[PDB]
């Protein structure tokens, strides 16, 4: 049930889908939140196949943040095609402020900002302040990355290949989704653990696959819409690739993500085994790493099948 150019047999054979038991209540509860926040007149299935093991309240807050994220991206796109640079700048500034102090913005006149503030307020309630500050530091970067995308897209500038890859780690919010692994498994990871090279590399590859596979699926539509910002378009524009050639290159980069992930997933799980040193704290850290890496794995199949279902 998958067009041959988009089919990844290793995902189909070796990454069995998982579904969180709270999924049936997720979409309606998110709809109710969007309605209460006046953010509409779904990515919830995507999240339910990703953050396995999350407490119901954690998954619900992630789903609401994820849905808020979809509304912000629609607004961003509309400001882009209407060239509303003043409106975008003001939103960009309000989101930076609301991120650091959400409580002051819970009833802001801009419903997108008030909804962001409540979403982030709820995410800040699961782990210690040090995790909250990490999330904020990471999302400040996402906001500025969205600003560089506004710059490129309003001016019709196609970024270079590495320039796009570096930017897309930020607009896709790679490190936000990675941060959210930790409230899902109930444990803030020490820097020495989450900065372990196997943990970092596993987390990166999971996110690269998701962002690059999205670009692969959307490439034909986006070149026909004269878009910029897609890995295939940077390759066409800057490496003189034809469309078929760019589809083949993105596809190979996507396939290699998988097998590179399988190798580093072994290293991350060995590390998880090393953390279980016979102490209670070590067992806790080991289970958290193993749960987090398992969800890094779940991202692959959740994203793959989401594209073909939605």
């Amino acid at each position: 049930a998958v067009p041959p150019s988009l089919r990844l047999p290793v995902i189909e054979a070796a990454f069995p889908r998982q579904l969180h038991p709270y999924w049936p209540k997720l979409q309606e509860t998110t709809r109710t939140w969007l309605l209460e926040k006046r953010l509409m007149p779904c990515y919830t299935d995507l999240m339910a196949g990703y953050y396995l093991g999350a407490p119901d309240e954690v998954l619900q807050a992630i789903a609401d943040y994820s849905a808020w994220f979809s509304v912000w991206d629609d607004r961003h796109d509309r400001d882009i095609v209407h060239g509303r640079a003043g409106a975008w700048r003001r939103l960009r500034g309000l989101l930076h402020t609301a991120l650091d102090s959400p409580g002051d913005h819970l009833h802001h006149e801009d419903t997108l900002v008030a909804g962001f503030a409540d979403s982030v307020r709820r995410l800040y309630a699961f782990l210690p302040a040090t995790w909250n500050a990490r999330f904020a530091r990471h999302f400040h970067t996402v906001i500025e990355a969205y600003d560089r995308e506004f710059h490129n897209r309003t001016r019709g500038i196609v970024p270079g290949v590495e320039e796009y890859l570096e930017l897309r780690r930020l607009t896709f919010a790679h490190w936000i989704w990675t941060d959210l692994l930790e409230p899902s498994s109930g444990c803030e990871l020490p820097d020495a653990v989450r900065k372990h090279p196997a943990y970092r590399r596993a987390a990166l590859l999971s996110q690269e696959f998701a962002a690059w596979y999205n670009d692969l699926c959307s490439l034909p539509k986006e070149i026909a819409g004269d878009e910029v910002h897609n890995l295939g378009i940077s390759l066409i524009t800057h490496h003189s690739l034809t469309l078929e050639e760019a589809i083949g290159e993105v596809r190979r980069r996507v396939e290699e993500c998988i097998t590179e992930f399988l190798a580093v997933e072994r290293d991350a799980l060995r590390f998880a085994d090393e953390l279980a040193d016979g102490t209670v704290r070590g067992k806790e850290l080991s289970g958290a790493v193993r749960a987090n890496v398992g969800n890094m794995r779940n991202w692959f199949s959740s994203v793959y099948w989401f594209h073909h279902e939605s």
